[PDB]
């Protein structure tokens, strides 16, 4: 029958559509992984519905009751059969979960205001009038919990003990405090979601240094679906096609800045 | 059901694997050196298993004979039973994919293009539009395929001139088009991925260069014959590797660390 897709609220990749108040089902949505699933629904020929996930959060493990919570969630209990969003492939997922190849690519990177006198990680280390942090439940958080690497460790102990907290319920809640912050907080966040941002008005935020890291998003699954193995064949020939880099090229790449 | 030696295929194409100075009175893995070399090391340890190094017997990655439908290459030592795993700059292809396992890519590059500095071409359209510079790409592998599938006008148009260029513009190594680049006074561009090509341009002479951005993007993959029960733990200890930032160490230990043109 209809298979379960769950996403997240997260610009450019899902969006709600102009006057979607009167809008119904999957037509509601909009941007990158909307038609993403489109074009994985036909190559493996299933009909789905789209769904936003419960919470609005991506995925982590509770370390005490050892819970998921987000799509990582939702797939591990059977809440829905797949993930098409901008989820990151890591070690603790993955052993979870499945994950087809990566159908995106990006890196942590640094969101500043216009201005501010920051080129990098290490600067930030070094310095305190400037705060910084990161999105809850995510793959960023973890990778700054979990570095043995000196500057990010460091960055890590400030972050978790600043007050008032530096960590934000969603990108949109970063990005605007780091414009509303007269350059006194600087944003720990993915390069794609960095650069979409940098390409919209009011065209104050930028992106500096280079990533932190080099990874990318997968299409999930729960842990032996059948799903799978078809869903990343599917990946790879859009990848072949130069289809994947056309939907980006489409979402990201306005004017109103420059 | 007791462990035995893991028979692990590679290819000899620097800076992943290379013969070590003073190979000649050294032998077993100890002969080679390289990103791959350390790269099976680390994957090892992780995985704990022994393995013997072996170089693919024709020298190539891995292709499927149209007629006879017989796979060559790497990918041929792993479809009839002849390696347990490869560890290389095998690109993870669609075809591929099909027949053997990947792990998550451990390494991510682009197909681009090559030139003797001051050449005048900063494209790929750029190469489309003439005929006084030739160019062409290695054989039997994922870089070939790529101009033979396309259906991008562009990319379509120079696979039809490649395919029928007399003298033959295909190389059978890395090494070969690189010669060929440099010795052709700017008459010849060589398309390989931009991994290799960033590797090339850091070596002396220092007389080629990376001119455009990359017509693709993907990665290499650490691959096993299908349904190995190899292959969840390696992909496994590729993911750590990844995150502890090891990767990114051993690139620029080949890559850049000892780079022979400065900066
Ligand atoms: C310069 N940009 C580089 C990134 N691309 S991209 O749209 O993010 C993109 C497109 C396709 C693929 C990727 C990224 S990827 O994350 O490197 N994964 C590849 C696959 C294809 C082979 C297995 C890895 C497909 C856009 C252009
Ligand atoms: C700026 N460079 C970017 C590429 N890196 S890299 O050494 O090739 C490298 C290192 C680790 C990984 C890659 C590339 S990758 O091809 O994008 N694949 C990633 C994994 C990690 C999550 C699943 C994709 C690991 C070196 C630095
Ligand atoms: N893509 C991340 C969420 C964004 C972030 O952590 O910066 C994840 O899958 O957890
Ligand atoms: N990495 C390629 C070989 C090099 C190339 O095709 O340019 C492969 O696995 O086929």
């Amino acid at each position: 029958k209809t298979v379960v897709v769950t996403t997240i609220l997260e610009s450019p990749y899902v969006m709600m559509k102009k006057n979607h108040e009167m809008l119904e089902g999957n037509e509601r949505y909009e941007g990158y992984c909307v038609d993403l699933a489109a074009e994985i629904a036909k190559h493996c020929g299933f009909k789905y519905k789209l769904t936003i996930v419960g919470d609005g959060k991506y995925g982590a493990r509770d370390a005490d009751t050892k819970i998921w919570n987000g799509m990582v969630g939702e797939l591990v209990y059977g809440k829905a059969d797949i993930a098409i969003a901008p989820l990151t492939i890591t070690l603790v997922r993955e052993e979870v979960i499945d994950f087809s190849k990566p159908f995106m690519s990006l890196g942590i990177s640094i969101m500043i205001k216009k201005g501010t006198p920051i080129e990098s990680a290490e600067d930030l280390s070094k310095q305190t009038e400037i705060a910084y942090g990161t999105l809850d439940s995510g793959s960023t958080k973890e990778f700054f919990r979990r570095s043995k690497i000196a500057v990010f460790d460091k960055m890590w102990t400030y972050m978790r003990s600043a007050e008032p907290s530096v960590f934000v319920r969603t990108t949109a809640e970063g990005v605007a405090r780091v414009r509303k912050s007269k350059g006194k907080y600087a944003y720990l966040l993915e390069s794609t979601m960095n650069e979409y941002i940098e390409q919209r008005k009011p065209c104050d935020t930028m992106k500096v240094g280079g990533n932190l890291d080099s990874k990318g998003y997968g299409i999930a699954t729960p842990k032996g679906s059948s799903l799978g193995n078809a869903v990343n064949l599917a990946v790879l020939k859009l990848s072949e096609q130069g289809l994947l880099d056309k939907l980006k090229n489409k979402w990201w790449y306005k004017g109103e800045c420059g």
